[PDB]
This record gives C-alpha cells, structure tokens and sequence, in this order.
C-alpha cells in the first residue's frame, strides 16, 4: 500500500512584474536579475488577496465532491498568517465544502511549514488508507520596495491532496531531518516585514542541503547517481544552484550536466513566480513533475525542504505509473500567460497598499477567494 | 504494540492573584469568580516569561538523557507565538539538547494546537516505534484590565513525551474531530489581545461537545456509563460542566453524581491556574491523574478538546499499569503552592508591562530560561 500525493496544484495572482523593468526601475543592470539571481518574472498580489484566497484557488483546482466527502484533515503550512490564533485551514475547509468531521490547523516553521504538513499527512493516511489529506502551503513574501530581497519576492499556493495509492508520487520512508537554531530569517511579532540576514541565510541554506544530504546519504547509501531529479526549496533559483554544486563538484561530469540540466527543468516556473516560501520547493516539484521529460515511472525523486529558523529535511519520492494524466499543465500555463503585466509604477502603488483589518470596509476584486470585505476585523471572501 | 503520553508535567509562572481580590477590584461579587466561572487563583507572567520560558520548563522537568536522543520531532502548540515565522519549537528543541536530526515547528489553531500536536505524534510513534515525540503545549492567556475574559486569564505549559508502550496513557484509535468556521474567538495579526464573543463561544464550545460525542456514541457506541473519567479543554472549570450538564441530564442520578464528581477532580488545579490554551485540556488530564484517588490502571478516560474558531476532538486513553508511579504530583503542588501572591496594583503592573523587542536591552529575572536579553529583535533566554 503506497501512501503520497494523489494531486497536486498551485496558484499565483493575476499580476506579475517583468524583472528588467524592475531592474531598470532600481537603476541596475537590467539583467542582475535574470542571472545574478536568475528571476525573470514577479508574481505580485493587491491587498484585496491573502492566503486564503490563493489556498482556496489551488485547492479547487484539484478536488472532487469523493475528494471533501473523503479528507478528514486540513493542513495549511505558512509564515504568512493573517491571524494569532484562528488557523487558516479552518476557513479553507469552509469554502472547499469538505466534510465536517475533520480536523483543520495551521503549522508554522518558516518555509518548512508545507513540508511538515507533508509528512504528517503521509502517516495519518498510512494508518488510515480509506481518508485523504488536504496540505496547502501558502504564502506572500514581501521584503518591501527598493529592498535588498525586493528582487526574490512571490506570492502564492501550492495544494496536495495526500491519499493511499496515489496516481503520482509515492512518498519513501527514508526522511532525514535537522535542526538548528539559527536566526538567518525571522518576523518578530509585529512587524510586516521580515528581518533577513543575507549571508547567514545563503550560508545556512547552502550548509544544511549538505547536512541533511550527507547523512542521508550515510543511512541509506544513496548518492546523485541514484537520483532522476531533485527538487529544492529556493529563494531565488541561483542559490538552489549555489548548494547543488557545492555537493556535485566530485560527481562525473556527465553525471554533472544530468543533475544541472533536472535542476534547470524544476525552476522553469520558479523563474516566472518568485519565492513562494513554503510553496517553492513543492512548485519546482511540479514544475519537474510537467517540464522534465526524461522522467518516467519508477524514477526517484529527491526533495530537499528547507526552512529558516532553521529546519531541513531530505526524503524521496517515486513517480507512479501513469502520473503524466493527471497533471494542470494546461491550467498552470494559462494561469502563468494569462497574467497582467503591472508597470513599476503599478507596482509599487499595488505593493504600498495596507488592508486595515481595523477599518469596516468592502473590496472590488473579480478574483474568485478574494476579500470582499473586513467587519469587526473579520474578513469575507467572495466565493 | 501500544502508543501515547508516556510523561506528562506543566509550569506556570511563580506569580498569582487570590479572585477574591480581583472581583474587590472590579467591584463584582466575589462569588461570580468562585462559583459563577469557577476560578480561584490566576497564573500571572511578568514580560521577562514567554512560551518558551514555560515550555522550556516544562519540557525539562521530564525528558532525560536517552529521551533527548531517541525524540525526533518536536512540536509547539500555541496561540501566543513571539515570531511569524520561526518556530517557538525551534529554540525549545536547543534549550533542551535534543538530537539534531529532528524535524521541529509550532501547530496553530487557538486552543486546539497541542492536540492537534498529540494525535500526529502518535501516528509518528506508530510508524517508528523507537522514536519518541516532545509536544508542549504553551500559552499566554491576557485578555485585558477590566475586559470581559479577565477573569478566566492563565499562562504556563504543558509538555508531553510520546511514544509506544507509554507507561501513562495508552491512546485509542476512536477519535472523532469537527471543524467549524465561526468567530467566538480570533486575534487578527497586530491585536496583542483576542477579539472575543462571550455567549458564541460558551455555545459554540457546548454544541461542539455534544457534536463529536453524539458521533463518537454512534460510532462506538460509548456511552458516559463506559467512561471512568472525562477530561475537558478547560478555559474556566464551570465551562467544562456546562458542557457536560447539557448532555447528561438523561442519565442515572448516580451516574450523574460519579460524572460530575470525576469532573470536579479533573479541575484541582485548573481553579488554581486559569486558562492554559492549548495546555488546558492536557492539565486537566494531570489533575485527574495526579487527584483522583479511585482511578486505576485499565480505566478509560475520555478527552474533549476545543480550539476557538472552531476546532474540535473527542478521544480516549486507557490509564497504563504503573501509571500512579510515573507522575509529578510533589512537584506540581510545590510549584502552585510556593507562587508569590501579588496584590491588584502589583498584577496591573505586571500585567500593562510591555516589551519592546524593537529595543536592545537586557532583563533580570531569576527564573531559569527567562528572557536575558533582546539584541537586534532577539530573544536570548538565562540558562
Ligand atoms: C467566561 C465569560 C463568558 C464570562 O463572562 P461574564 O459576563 O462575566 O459571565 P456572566 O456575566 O454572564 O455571568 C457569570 C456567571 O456567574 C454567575 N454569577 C454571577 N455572579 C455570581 C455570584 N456572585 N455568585 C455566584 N454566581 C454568580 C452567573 O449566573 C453566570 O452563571 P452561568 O453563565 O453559568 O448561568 C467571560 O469571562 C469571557 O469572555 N471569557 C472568554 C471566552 C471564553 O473563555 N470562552 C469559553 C469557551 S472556550
């Protein structure tokens, strides 16, 4: 009995920004963007969405009424939460209509949250092959205008429904995971942007793939050359690079050319989104799972999460046979082209915009999930 | 092939107020706080003491050196997190010298976190019997001075060590959750206190209960004659019998009698504490461990979790042979017992006292893992 992701979708907003004119707007380079960091295009969000919105949308993509009559658990990963207390999940499994007997929660660790959510999943479904889970990893990372992080930034959702025998991807038991207490990113309560540490974080990031790797690698005996593919959690798609050939430098070079040019397959729509913090690592797995076409069934899989704070953790995966019919390939390009391209000016007036929670007040937005209106601090969504 | 809490201990902080003294204060009858919400002594936490300070605690007066290298994943129930993106669990799980190759992050979802934490831990230990799971449930109850939740205020923690063949609590596989979107209790983003409905939550809370029992009773045909004892989420003891008097008026006298006299054990020390969150539930399984004289080993006991917005869990544990000799009642009463009470003026001040982590400074407090110092927005903790 295989336990693993049955399907699998994500959503961005409905407007992007070119990375050359953001380039040229921050008076630079107009292509340090495209291979300093290697970002082409910006996923960019109004006040008007929140994870909600972008969880409600991934999650309608992929389920059915037997999918809600099914799932008996909830789980949004983020660090992009709109409340203290209240769990996301609790108002995602209103609007997805799922079954009531169920339990909804939030988890939070950064970028790992999703992974979390994953894996945890992954087990209540072993013990109970007949119920499903529904893990969401949403998320809107600002680092704010003419900001050192400006250029990473993203916005949206990543949704998976975990089920026994799934028609994509089967989850291994061989989870390596580590913890480190390290502050290289974090949001103190309060503050709307996050406190970054540049060089700590790529440090930390690039150390803990070669961490978790290594002692994978002694605990199973698996090395590259056992690998098809490997998806990366990444901020931007040149550090993923940065700590693959930090640990590839001895493999063959032909070995070599295969793992960059798998790696090059799973940013394809990393390049034109942005840092999806929990999401990105399971957006370059679908970007492998639609782009990469060496991969077939039975090949393996390797997911390396990362999580600042810091958290990690590396576990495989095995493509099911016959997982090609049941992608969004199709919905994902046209949610990709079908985008307005925003000016910079746009932009940063789209970017500044609050939502005061405080203020009674309704919204436009012809976005399906999105906020219609704040009462008592309370949002509504137009669904 | 048995799986569950194997120890169990909470932590509140040295300081409380005598509910007399309050209701003198707010010039209500002494009698609304004693019999009307139950409550007799409120946990008080100076700024210097935050989740971590208590979960640290907590975690510490149970895990030994073989714990500490045998527990793979460490989890943090909590409403009152200090970072949107860094897990509380995070710092908790270096403080107490757990292994590195651990996953660690924080499950939120109001009072319902730790729960939420328990019931993934189980399925974690069922899948890897040799592992062990560290889930701390901690929280900061504050509602305000002269505000409608006051008196039902708390803070402290509750830190639980699972595993299989638990020498406490051997958990059932009979869980029944619901999930509900409703507003009886939320802290939108930036509000240092909850927005909350008095009479929805106290409705919610009851029809919630009678939701996944009335289920549970379909499922397994249980009923209250089957139960030895019942542990409640506890947000004020008489809440937990409100709950309970609405659904037992059908029962025998002396039926109804044993019930009401197990749930008056279950709530010892919760009259003495207040409010716990996540922790609530879980104390009140304390107190009926450590208090109730006429319980033994093979009675089952009944668990109704609760988290506000809303989120619920009925399950049961069996008490495991030995149990009796595995608690830490001489601790806990020493730790009620030898708190400083403070006067009103002196909990107000302690209460409104605020912290700017947007200023370095360093703090004095003599609890051990106390806050010692905030540097860049950092928190660093006396060890
Ligand atoms: C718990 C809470 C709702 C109580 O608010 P409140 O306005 O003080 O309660 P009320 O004024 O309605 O009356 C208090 C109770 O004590 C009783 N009472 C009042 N004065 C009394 C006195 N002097 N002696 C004895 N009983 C007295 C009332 O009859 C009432 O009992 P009942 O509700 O069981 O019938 C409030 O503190 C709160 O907002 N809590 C936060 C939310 C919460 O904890 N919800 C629980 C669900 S998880």
């Amino acid at each position: 009995m295989t336990i693993g992701i049955d399907k699998i979708s994500f959503f961005v907003p409905p407007y992007y920004i070119d990375m050359t004119a953001l380039a040229e707007a921050r008076n630079v380079d107009p292509g340090k963007f495209h291979i300093g960091i290697g970002q082409d295009q910006m996923a960019v969000n109004p006040i008007s969405q929140d994870i909600v919105t972008f969880a409600a949308n991934a999650a309608e993509a992929i389920l059915t009424k037997e999918d809600k009559e099914a799932i008996d658990m909830v789980i949004v990963g983020t660090e992009s939460s709109i409340d203290e207390s209240k769990a996301a999940a609790v108002v995602l499994h209103r609007l997805m209509g799922i079954q009531p007997f169920a339990r909804s929660f939030e988890i939070k660790e950064a970028c790992y949250g999703a992974t979390a959510g994953l894996q945890l999943a992954k087990n209540h479904v072993a013990l109970h092959p007949d119920k499903k889970v529904l893990v969401v990893a949403a998320d809107i990372a600002k680092y704010g205008l003419n900001s050192g992080g400006e250029p990473t930034q993203g916005a949206g959702a990543v949704a998976m429904l975990v089920a026994s025998e799934p028609r994509i991807l089967a989850l291994k038991e061989d989870n390596v995971m580590l913890t480190q207490d390290i502050y290289d990113f974090w949001r103190p309560t309060g503050h709307p942007y996050p406190m970054v540490d540049g060089p700590l974080s790529n440090e930390t990031y690039i150390q803990s793939f070669a961490q978790v790797w290594d002692e994978h690698k002694k605990r199973t005996g698996l090395d590259f050359a056992d690998y098809d593919a490997l998806a990366f959690h990444i901020p931007y798609t040149k550090m993923g690079k940065k700590a693959l050939l930090a640990k590839i430098s001895d493999q063959t070079e032909a070995e070599q050319e295969r793992i960059l040019a798998r790696y090059e397959e799973s940013i394809i729509y990393s390049r034109r989104v942005g840092n999806l913090y929990t999401g990105s690592l399971y957006l370059g797995l679908i970007s492998l799972l639609e782009n990469a076409t060496t991969l077939t069934a039975g090949n393996q899989i390797g997911l390396f999460s990362y999580g600042s704070g810091a958290v990690a953790e590396f576990f495989t995966g095995e493509l099911v046979a016959g997982y090609q019919n049941h992608l969004q390939k199709e919905t994902h390009l046209a949610l990709l082209d079908n985008r307005t391209e925003l000016s910079i000016a746009e932009y940063e007036a789209m970017f500044a915009e609050t939502l005061d929670t405080d203020i009674d007040q309704t919204l436009e937005d012809e976005l399906k999930y999105s906020i219609s209106a704040i009462n008592n601090t309370v949002r509504s969504y137009r669904n």
